């Protein structure tokens, strides 16, 4: 099961939403992240250039796919394939983001 | 401002998230959608052929684009501007659906 994420289109993209397979691949509940910014999940070793890659991407609301070394609540690591994408209207407005995740390290 | 649900991908499509935009849209609180399919918005003058569109589009995971006729919580009519995406993880199973709402 992949972990889902919706965030807020503007302000800092806080998370409005996390479906059960987040909380299983991260340790967190729900209230422990709503309105929150997912970069909680980074952490020491976590590739700066990859978080600028996505940096970039979410400013621009273009869709962006990276593997990105991330941090269960209680500290393990896990390697995170992330999907990112804008959910627009018919007006081409961004609605929110919409990510997915999968836990990779096997 | 155009409102969201988020759905389950599988079974019957369950409503897993609304944003603000669809209570004001629809009338709706999200404790009076969550676990529903959304189709309760239908109503009898909905067009049948814009029902079986959506449904075949949902069974197969491709993007669609409706005006469809809805009903308000109060039995107000109103032209729902619907686009509906599936949510894929890399190996291209589908995770949820998307579906962007605007009263036009
Ligand atoms: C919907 C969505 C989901 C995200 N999920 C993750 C994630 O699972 N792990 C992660 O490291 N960053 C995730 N991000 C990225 C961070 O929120 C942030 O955009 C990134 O760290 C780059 O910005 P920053 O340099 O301001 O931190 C997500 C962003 C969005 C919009
Ligand atoms: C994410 C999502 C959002 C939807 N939103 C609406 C909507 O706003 N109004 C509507 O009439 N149908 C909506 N539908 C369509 C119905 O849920 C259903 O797929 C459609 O009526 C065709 O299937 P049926 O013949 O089994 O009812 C949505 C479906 C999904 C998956």
């Amino acid at each position: 099961a992949s972990g889902m994420t919706v965030t807020d289109a503007g302000a800092d993209q806080p998370i409005v939403f996390v479906n059960r397979a987040f909380s299983t691949i991260t340790g967190y509940a729900p209230n422990e992240v709503l309105g929150r910014n997912a970069r909680f999940l980074q952490g020491p070793q976590t590739d700066a250039a990859t978080v600028a890659r996505l940096r970039e991407a979410i400013a621009a609301a273009r869709p962006i796919q990276e593997r990105i070394l991330n941090y269960r609540k209680d500290g393990q690591p896990f390697w995170n394939q992330l999907s990112i994408s804008p959910v627009r209207d018919e007006t081409g407005n961004v609605v929110a983001f919409v990510g997915v995740k999968t836990d990779v390290t096997a």
